[PDB]
């Protein structure tokens, strides 16, 4: 195996997982410890399903900026016996594009997906579903519906989470590292 093939491959069998909520299948992104991180449009409650079980959800802090605008990203903080493996460094410092980029997808409708979403290119202010949202990024790529959680990378980094598209272009929260200090 290669290099790129081998840690999407690794993420996805660490840190990348398959959960429902009451608002339907999502992909996961577990960063360290017990702390995960969904699209705010999941509205994970007091408990969710991941994998094959319900787990309980201790803790869950809907991100927005200084402007009091959404981000569009929920941290939710988890009681499982173990804890993630950290894949904090993976993520960059600042708000950051790539290009050639690949969207990680894991669902129970959509195990283990790879879609080529390519460039992600510096976005910010973006209106889904009625909720003006902050910091995003974008991809010329024509993401579905099934998508949302999915995990942009490009590499060895994790650049964001997809939160939604157009029917054209794909688009994400960006990660920064300092969301999960
Ligand atoms: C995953 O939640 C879903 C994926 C979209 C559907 C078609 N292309 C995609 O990749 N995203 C959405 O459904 C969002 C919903 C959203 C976003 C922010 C805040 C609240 C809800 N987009 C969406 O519904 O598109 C509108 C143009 C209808």
């Amino acid at each position: 195996m290669g290099p790129s093939l081998d840690f999407a491959l690794s993420l996805l069998r660490r840190n990348v997982r398959q959960v429902q909520t009451d608002q339907g299948h999502f992909t996961m992104l577990g960063v360290r410890d017990r702390l995960a991180v969904l699209p705010r449009h999941s509205q994970p409650g007091k408990t969710i399903w991941i994998e094959h079980k319900l787990v309980n959800i201790l803790d869950a802090v809907e991100l927005v900026d200084e402007q009091g605008v959404n981000l569009e990203l929920t941290l939710i903080t988890l009681d499982t016996n173990e804890k993630f493996r950290d894949i904090t460094k993976f993520i960059p410092e600042n708000i950051s594009t790539a290009s050639d980029a690949t969207l990680v997808i894991n669902t129970e409708h959509m195990p283990s997906m790879f879609v080529p979403v390519g460039d992600v290119v510096q976005y910010g202010f973006l209106n889904l579903s009625g909720k003006p949202t902050h910091r995003t990024m974008m991809y010329n790529f024509p993401t579905k519906a099934g998508q949302c959680g999915g995990v942009v990378t490009s590499v060895g980094k994790v650049i964001g989470i997809h939160i939604g598209g157009n029917g054209r272009q794909g688009f994400c929260a960006g990660l920064k590292r300092s969301y999960f200090a």
